[PDB]
C-alpha cells in the first residue's frame, strides 16, 4: 500500500537531486540507480517487471546508500518516495 502523498519541497533536498538527475537521464552517484524496482513486498501496485526503476537519494555523511530512495513508475508524475528502507512509500508531488 502507497502511505499518501507528499510534497517535493517537505522531503529532504536530495530528493529535488535526485529528481532533477532524472529528469536528465542521470548520471547518478550509485551504479543501482535506475535498477529496476520489482516491487517485491507488493508494496506499490502490481505492474509488469521494469514499469518500476530505483534512485539514490543521499543521506548526508553517509558511506553507504543509506535508507533513502525515489521509485519511478512509468506513468507521468509517478515517482515514490521511501525514507525508510522500503517499508513504506509515498507518492511525490512535485507540484508543492
Amino acid at each position: 500500500d502507497v502511505s499518501g502523498t507528499v510534497c517535493l519541497s517537505a522531503l529532504p533536498p536530495e530528493a529535488t537531486d535526485t529528481l532533477n538527475l532524472i529528469a536528465s537521464d542521470g548520471p547518478f552517484p550509485y551504479s543501482q540507480d535506475g535498477v529496476v524496482f520489482q516491487n517485491r513486498e507488493s508494496v506499490l501496485p502490481t505492474q509488469s517487471y521494469g514499469y518500476y526503476h530505483e534512485y539514490t537519494v543521499i543521506t548526508p555523511g553517509a558511506r553507504t546508500r543509506g535508507t533513502r530512495r525515489i521509485i519511478t513508475g512509468e506513468a507521468t508524475q509517478e515517482d515514490y518516495w521511501t525514507g525508510d528502507h522500503y517499508a513504506t512509500f509515498s507518492l511525490i508531488d512535485q507540484t508543492c
